[PDB]
């Protein structure tokens, strides 16, 4: 009668040490084996609660619950685009070609200031967050946003292309307090192959979650 | 060589005593004319900055900006869901049909365990906000959340296929501190054969606007 | 042995409609007896969880029921100081004089200045929340502030001197969407009196709370 | 004529390596120099903009400002106590006595159970936050809160009595991802002294602060 679906931890695309030396083997696992699987297990959690509530097996504080979905939820959806978004450089880094490279002039008017603007935005996340680029349907344009924790902020509808993971446990171990220089050396793992992926889904119309 | 795409109030589907006694002229006309298209000043005068920082004619303050953007950005969508997501009882009201009935059914085990979800997450959002239900892509299962404000708790990429907003701007003078009787009437309102477009959208893998 | 004290709704400093034309008896009613009176009720029923869990009598979730107490115990608080706050036209209005108005000179320059700040961060919430005026013990100066909902922003240990509540069932019977005008015409109550007291209190080295 | 005040940098009471093998000395490091520096400067850059505000030589966003002027000031006011809240173990760690073991027994009825909300407040703090003890004056009374970032919950005028920081960078380092580790580590350097004094003040209807 009632019905939850569950959600998984994803495997890496490539092995732990596949980033370095931008990221590390230790984060990696850490980030992936604890962090990510943290928030599987929190969004499961807060989804047997609801379930336990609809069944009518017990009552329930929804905005507890709730509150906790949506950080968990989130914490597992951007995550599961952060480890594709990246590869082994040559796969990835570099400058971006195609749609994705089209649109970025159009709306930035340069790589350059389009990176600019998007780690400023991950530089300055206050607390905990990410810095994303989303494609905005209902107007159809790109924008860069900052995430708050893991759900404060998002565009409601909007794709998630590009993620960028600013939590310190994304970087501590090893640029410690000096997220600037994570920011900066990511851009040496990015998959542009990825976000032209989801760019071609979302340009469309259509979700970009998954492929 | 710098674009960013403006957004304009969209126009209500129908007159402001359309819903009456549920929601009365004159909050349908406030909360359209002045409150909604506050948000589209807000998200524009937002995008006026971003557009001039882009272009490198002015800087730029990067966390209150894109913290103003998904603020008003958010509340924009989300008016502009809402609207749609009522009609003139009748054709506004009575039971979900469809794609969608089916849905609720399954993940909530009837239609009066979705209300009493739904109704009590709207009745229990702490200040201002929105009680939602989405479609969540990764594990393609109906959720509802709790969002504070308009921006705070979307689930990144879900698809919005019903939004009650319960700011006091909403109901408050036509049922003062009484936002649990403006939910109860809402419901006679609600134009499920907009959610049920929206949701065949979701399914297909679109996004749920535009439709 | 456990025992938690509990709150309850104190008296407003005069009648309901003792601050009209600027803030209808309805307004003063509602406000009091249902709103705040829910903030009380909400701290209560948070304490008596805690007090349940502290009995070993029953378990938890510490995230939920400390959220829900800081926001209603604010609320409480907040509201206690707005009331006393504020005096029929003849007590209230005007510019102050005693040490808060040789304090405000010294770090706004000028009383019209800061009401100029003042006014503009309670015109600028984004939703609902206050403006508040806060002696900053640290390094003994007045500063002012933003609070979203009543527990976002507060100061660590600082001390509330003059409060304005800005959520809409403060002032949106009577102004509709017009905060604004709402926050110019508040200045016309304001107990400069009671301000005076709390600042010497905090001045004192004291908590600016009974007097 | 405008004037604001200053904040700066206090020394620790120890040595970076005086709270081994607690805290590692390149946590102590890190988080005093580059952590709590950067509040103290954050916060002085936001008084910057303040005070060219008032002497009227610029424009400001005040809702911007004061969002930034909350989250650093906060943080400053947080890491002062947090230092001398605790002491190298033999000053630090045991269990309280005096007034302060004395009134933990009468709200929480043992070092025990206060060890378990306080303990399960900080390891539960969702994101990056603090787990305080303060003393309410109001109801006169112990509350334990949690605190997201520096300056979100926390209790208008309450005085913070005993502050526990976990943000990731207060222990990432030496405990990776295990916050239990950390928080249940940490007992054993806590300076009851301090909490002593500080809740004498607080009895004293006064501020909690330079003592």
């Amino acid at each position: 009668s009632v019905t939850t679906k569950r959600y998984t931890l994803p495997p890496l695309p490539y092995a732990y040490n596949a980033l370095e030396p931008y990221i590390s083997a230790e984060i990696m696992q850490l980030h992936h084996q604890k962090h990510h699987q943290g928030y599987v297990n929190g969004a499961n959690a807060a989804l047997e609660k609801l379930e336990k509530f609809r069944k009518g097996e017990a009552q329930i504080d929804i905005r507890a619950v709730l509150r906790d979905l949506s950080f968990h939820l989130n914490g597992h959806i951007l995550h599961s685009i952060f480890w594709p978004n990246m590869a082994p450089p040559g796969k990835g880094g570099g400058k971006p070609g195609g749609k994705i490279a089209d649109l970025i002039n159009k709306f930035f008017g340069s790589f350059e200031k389009f990176k600019e603007e998007f780690s400023q935005a991950a530089k300055n996340v206050e607390g905990v967050g990410w810095a994303i680029l989303v494609y905005e349907p209902l107007e159809e344009q790109l924008l860069i946003l900052q995430i708050e924790k893991h759900n404060l902020m998002h565009a409601a509808d909007a794709q998630v292309l590009l993620a960028l993971d600013v939590w310190e446990h994304a970087y501590y171990l090893q640029y410690k307090n000096d997220r600037g220089s994570y920011v900066d050396n990511w851009w040496n793992v990015v998959n542009w192959d990825d976000v032209e992926r989801r760019l071609q889904k979302a340009l469309n119309g259509q979700i970009a979650l998954k492929l």
